[PDB]
């Protein structure tokens, strides 16, 4: 489980790994979040499964890193917390 | 023969009053107010003029003095309604539709600056729909360059016919004095809030159950769009009216009941005006495709 | 085709001049003035512009320069009169009736702000009969919201016909610059005092023999009265004309020459303007009963 | 029915834009600009707003955002020209003749004070040809009393027809807020400099070859002269066109092209604007004798 | 002699007594004025006799105390310095 | 050597002497100008020849003193640095 700090400053304090959804769809599962960290500030929580960045779909930490290597202005994670859909936003 | 505003100000000035407040170490404060109902003595004023008062007095511009009682108050919109005890020979203002205003219309501000007494100043409407000043929970301000100073809060903003178009609330001042940037609450929202306070004694806020942020061109360049004004939807709370209606995250609200939105705080204030149980129309754009949605309001 | 103030300002601006004062560490001061007699070169200005001058110079807006002498002055009303040596090709102002002014009339201020040169600004008449600023002995000011700054003292306040309605005399501001609250001496008092100075060289001040306080809505509640504005007489000095008339301690002054009195300061200033030996009629209120009392003034 | 500036403002407002600048500790600045060519996206702005930018962005009043590139600048006159990258559906302003302006004309200032957004204020023209403020090398300012604050530089000053008459440049403020004294570059100078920047990329300044000082009532009182406004010439640089024309030291310059000169700075700016190689008419006053002199301008 | 501060804080600095006028009318003769006291600042002087509070007549210190126990918004003292009538505002 | 300080302080630091022009006309040749003195600030230079005060024509240091005893408003000197001619 690579620490999310190295990928981007905004995800400091979040533990990300390559996991699975309830239905088998691939996604990146959030393992542990530091209280007060920017990940906690943005709304990331335990056992969240991110699905897509903007109009994309990320199935691995490497895929997310390749997407983020271009360093876009803003990030929006379609995320998955519970059986519904929420967007997030940080710079 | 010479043009002037004197003929119309003669019939209107008696409706604007001065509000004197004492309370607590004791304090004394001064503000303005507008007579809304002459028979029942209802006075519209600002909420921070009255906040910590134990005694409230009203003074007419001819010298008469009355005692007042607080009927209701709105801290989010900063609007208070007082009642005059034993009213006698009062004059009331007429209210204009502030949805028909435009930038460039002429305006008159009547108030009580620095405790000097009743004063009228003149200017134009500089802007509409101003918000984001981190002043109140609700901001849909009219901007004007009529001179507005300390003691003017609660007073009247009028057009050339002498009809109410705003309630003076705030100024932007680098050094504690007027530089020509003043803000007013539009009269439609103020009238609706005053009627709710009269009818029920407190406000019933309706909520959409949608959490979202301001739309911009930066986001439009991230979702391949053309619209740069509106509200961006991010969270749909469970079981709300919009959740039942089918509104999902990632969408953009453009028009409310067919009226295009220029801000997200604009939509917030418009929804806060609406009473719960009403059905509203949302013009939506999801994945670049437009739609029309009917929504039932909740209760806050 | 387009509306403008230029056609009437083209004829009036030569009458407003700049006043330069050198005195004594020495100081150099700046103000304005208005030419009222073109053949004799009489110039009306403020008293605190000329207060401790050792030499006075006058500049026209075309560049010509003159030396000036003080004919007389009045400290209580803050009015001074100068005469130009060897005048030639001058323009004079016409004086309007300031008793016909109303709140909402349009006004133009002409002066010399910050030593820049001749400058015109525009506004409305905000209020009438203002006092209590503790500036001079007599205060019956016109309150206007034209931009008025340092160097505008002594200068002109005009109506849309180009006639003088006031002499700019003061301002209120936390930061030292205009916020839209300026004060002017009305033209009737200034004209009367200037005529007195021309004719005799000193002011002729009349008094009533009444010492009293300002009537409020509180004193009208302790004697069970109705009118809340006027003057409350508490001392009638022995041997005065008012004593011969029959004014006693405790009554209320309501009208001067039939015109209702807005304040006690207005009564004081209007009495001080009037010439000793004149006869006035006072509308008196005693024990809830109205009366009319004829009083002959004495000399100060 | 009611008079307003709204009908004419609705057509001109899209042509005034806000200018956001990022530069270098990193800094962000804000100002305004005017669209003078819609097909090419040419934007007139102030030089000190754009000074140390690394990136420039233009934002329209409907929300669209564009990138801009500097075309040219003029530090003495403080005028900058930008081009919009990839323009689409723009509105442009119409320019008026600023040599026909008079004191008392009505004016509207459109800008972006304190970063709030597009704002309009109203006033009159207070003075013409102001200078001596020691802000730029060449000053021939229009003075106005519309409210102009921080963020207004580069924006529009318009007449009642919606035609450009000036570019807002500076203010005089004791405490960092507007007190009613603002300055604008006249539109004739601005349009000439803009054409020069478009055609050549830099300004071609012409000079006379004369060193002199301002005329006053004191110098004229020593040479027994009547005039008191104009230019007093003290040195004629050898080899110049003026020396070839015969202009000597001690002469008084009265009129340029038959139009009266009110100061040395007006003559300086008017000569600087005129293109090199052009011929000009000088009204000379030497030993009290008038002369007409033809001068051919050189290159600076 | 009676203390005037106990009657009201306004009349601090006045020495009082039940007195009589020149024509025999009963009043409140001022006997000592403290310099700098509120009584001196208001304008009370020696030998002054108060024949009124607001719209009433006070015949003794007790009656004035009874009227002032209501604590009115202001006080209006007829006094009688000289063979005349001077009002006061408290 | 006539010091210019008590003649007029505006010419302080300028050494004055009765001389003649290149054609033999009379005037005052400025022998020395002290750097930072009021004369240098006003524009006086070494070897300058003042040949006029305001409109009047002057010839000697005594004539300078007699003219400037009245203390006029402004003195517009003519002077003649090189073969050309105000301060």
């Amino acid at each position: 489980s690579a620490s999310a700090e190295m990928i981007t400053p905004a995800l400091e304090g979040a533990t990300l790994s390559d996991g699975q959804l309830k239905d088998g769809g691939k996604g990146i599962k959030i393992d542990e979040v530091v209280k007060g960290s920017p990940a906690a500030q943005a709304g990331l929580q335990k056992d969240d499964v991110i699905i897509g960045v903007n109009r994309d779909r990320v199935n691995s930490i490497a895929e997310m890193r390749k997407v983020l290597a271009a360093k876009p202005a803003i990030i929006a994670l379609q995320i998955v917390r519970g059986n519904e859909s929420i967007y997030l936003l940080m710079r």
